[PDB]
Protein backbone atom coordinates (compact mmCIF):
# COMPACT_ATOMS: atom_id res chain seq x y z
CA UNK A 1 0.00 0.00 0.00
CA UNK A 2 0.82 3.69 -0.51
CA UNK A 3 -0.44 6.52 1.68
CA UNK A 4 -1.23 10.21 1.33
CA UNK A 5 -2.33 12.88 3.79
CA UNK A 6 -3.93 16.13 2.53
CA UNK A 7 -3.38 19.09 4.84
CA UNK A 8 -4.58 22.66 5.23
CA UNK A 9 -4.66 25.01 8.21
CA UNK A 10 -8.04 23.98 9.62
CA UNK A 11 -9.05 20.74 7.84
CA UNK A 12 -12.60 22.06 7.12
CA UNK A 13 -12.45 23.41 3.54
CA UNK A 14 -9.63 22.48 1.18
CA UNK A 15 -8.11 19.27 2.51
CA UNK A 16 -11.44 17.40 3.05
CA UNK A 17 -12.28 18.18 -0.61
CA UNK A 18 -8.86 16.98 -1.77
CA UNK A 19 -9.22 13.85 0.33
CA UNK A 20 -12.66 13.08 -1.04
CA UNK A 21 -11.64 13.79 -4.64
CA UNK A 22 -8.65 11.46 -4.35
CA UNK A 23 -10.68 8.74 -2.66
CA UNK A 24 -13.21 8.92 -5.54
CA UNK A 25 -10.36 8.69 -7.99
CA UNK A 26 -8.80 5.56 -6.56
CA UNK A 27 -12.22 3.93 -6.20
CA UNK A 28 -13.00 4.69 -9.85
CA UNK A 29 -9.64 3.13 -10.84
CA UNK A 30 -10.38 0.01 -8.73
CA UNK A 31 -7.29 0.45 -6.55
CA UNK A 32 -8.85 1.83 -3.36
CA UNK A 33 -7.45 -1.18 -1.49
CA UNK A 34 -3.84 -0.19 -2.21
CA UNK A 35 -4.16 3.27 -0.66
CA UNK A 36 -4.44 4.74 2.82
CA UNK A 37 -5.91 8.25 2.43
CA UNK A 38 -6.58 10.89 5.08
CA UNK A 39 -6.67 14.61 5.73
CA UNK A 40 -5.54 16.71 8.65
CA UNK A 41 -4.91 20.20 9.96
CA UNK A 42 -1.89 22.25 11.00
CA UNK A 43 -4.00 23.80 13.76
CA UNK A 44 -5.95 22.07 16.50
CA UNK A 45 -8.57 24.85 16.51
CA UNK A 46 -11.26 23.08 14.43
CA UNK A 47 -10.75 19.53 15.71
CA UNK A 48 -13.97 17.51 15.71
CA UNK A 49 -15.74 19.70 13.14
CA UNK A 50 -17.49 18.48 10.01
CA UNK A 51 -16.41 20.09 6.72
CA UNK A 52 -17.70 23.53 5.84
CA UNK A 53 -21.25 23.19 4.48
CA UNK A 54 -20.11 24.85 1.28
CA UNK A 55 -17.53 22.10 0.78
CA UNK A 56 -20.23 19.48 1.42
CA UNK A 57 -22.54 21.13 -1.06
CA UNK A 58 -19.78 21.41 -3.68
CA UNK A 59 -18.86 17.76 -3.30
CA UNK A 60 -22.58 16.88 -3.49
CA UNK A 61 -22.80 18.76 -6.76
CA UNK A 62 -20.20 16.28 -8.06
CA UNK A 63 -21.78 13.17 -6.56
CA UNK A 64 -19.29 12.87 -3.67
CA UNK A 65 -19.82 12.66 0.12
CA UNK A 66 -17.39 12.72 3.04
CA UNK A 67 -17.81 11.67 6.68
CA UNK A 68 -14.57 13.32 7.67
CA UNK A 69 -14.11 15.10 11.00
CA UNK A 70 -11.23 17.53 11.38
CA UNK A 71 -8.10 16.27 13.14
CA UNK A 72 -4.69 17.79 13.76
CA UNK A 73 -1.58 16.35 12.14
CA UNK A 74 0.56 14.30 14.55
CA UNK A 75 4.30 13.59 14.73
CA UNK A 76 3.38 10.01 13.82
CA UNK A 77 1.89 11.15 10.51
CA UNK A 78 5.38 12.29 9.36
CA UNK A 79 6.74 8.82 10.07
CA UNK A 80 3.94 6.89 8.38
CA UNK A 81 2.70 8.73 5.30
CA UNK A 82 4.48 8.46 1.98
CA UNK A 83 3.22 11.90 0.91
CA UNK A 84 1.86 14.94 2.74
CA UNK A 85 0.29 17.24 0.16
CA UNK A 86 -0.70 20.69 1.39
CA UNK A 87 -2.55 23.63 -0.06
CA UNK A 88 -0.54 26.87 0.28
CA UNK A 89 2.84 28.26 1.25
CA UNK A 90 1.76 28.89 4.85
CA UNK A 91 0.92 25.19 5.19
CA UNK A 92 4.23 24.15 3.60
CA UNK A 93 6.22 26.36 5.96
CA UNK A 94 4.43 25.05 9.03
CA UNK A 95 4.74 21.42 7.97
CA UNK A 96 8.43 21.72 7.11
CA UNK A 97 9.05 23.30 10.49
CA UNK A 98 7.08 20.59 12.31
CA UNK A 99 8.92 18.01 10.16
CA UNK A 100 12.12 19.22 11.83
CA UNK A 101 10.89 18.32 15.32
CA UNK A 102 10.47 14.60 14.55
CA UNK A 103 13.32 12.10 14.58
CA UNK A 104 12.35 10.35 11.33
CA UNK A 105 10.33 12.01 8.57
CA UNK A 106 9.39 9.37 5.99
CA UNK A 107 6.92 11.67 4.24
CA UNK A 108 7.68 13.80 1.22
CA UNK A 109 5.97 17.15 1.86
CA UNK A 110 4.78 18.97 -1.26
CA UNK A 111 2.24 21.52 -2.43
CA UNK A 112 -0.65 19.69 -4.04
CA UNK A 113 -0.68 22.36 -6.77
CA UNK A 114 2.86 21.38 -7.75
CA UNK A 115 1.09 18.53 -9.60
CA UNK A 116 -1.29 20.80 -11.54
CA UNK A 117 -0.70 20.55 -15.31
CA UNK A 118 -2.20 23.97 -15.59
CA UNK A 119 0.49 25.14 -13.09
CA UNK A 120 -1.75 26.92 -10.56
CA UNK A 121 0.56 26.28 -7.63
CA UNK A 122 -1.51 27.56 -4.71
CA UNK A 123 -4.93 26.18 -3.76
CA UNK A 124 -6.18 29.33 -2.06
CA UNK A 125 -8.30 29.37 1.09
CA UNK A 126 -11.95 29.71 0.00
CA UNK A 127 -13.44 30.18 3.45
CA UNK A 128 -13.96 33.93 3.18
CA UNK A 129 -15.12 33.55 -0.39
CA UNK A 130 -18.20 32.04 -1.96
CA UNK A 131 -19.42 28.83 -3.53
CA UNK A 132 -17.57 29.63 -6.81
CA UNK A 133 -14.32 29.61 -4.81
CA UNK A 134 -15.09 26.14 -3.44
CA UNK A 135 -15.73 24.98 -7.00
CA UNK A 136 -12.36 26.36 -8.13
CA UNK A 137 -10.73 24.37 -5.31
CA UNK A 138 -12.57 21.20 -6.33
CA UNK A 139 -11.49 21.60 -9.94
CA UNK A 140 -7.86 22.21 -8.91
CA UNK A 141 -8.00 19.16 -6.68
CA UNK A 142 -9.31 17.01 -9.54
CA UNK A 143 -6.44 18.05 -11.81
CA UNK A 144 -3.74 17.73 -9.15
CA UNK A 145 -4.99 14.47 -7.73
CA UNK A 146 -5.11 12.80 -11.16
CA UNK A 147 -1.59 14.01 -11.98
CA UNK A 148 -0.28 12.68 -8.65
CA UNK A 149 -1.90 9.29 -9.15
CA UNK A 150 -0.21 9.05 -12.55
CA UNK A 151 3.23 10.03 -11.46
CA UNK A 152 4.67 11.13 -8.15
CA UNK A 153 7.51 13.63 -7.72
Amino acid sequence: TKSVLFVCLGNKCRSPIAEAVFRKLVTDQNISENWVIDSGAVSDWNVGRSPDPRAVSCLRNHGIHTAHKARQITKEDFATFDYILCMDESNLRDLNRKSNQVKTCKAKIELLGSYDPQKQLIIEDPYYGNDSDFETVYQQCVRCCRAFLEKAH
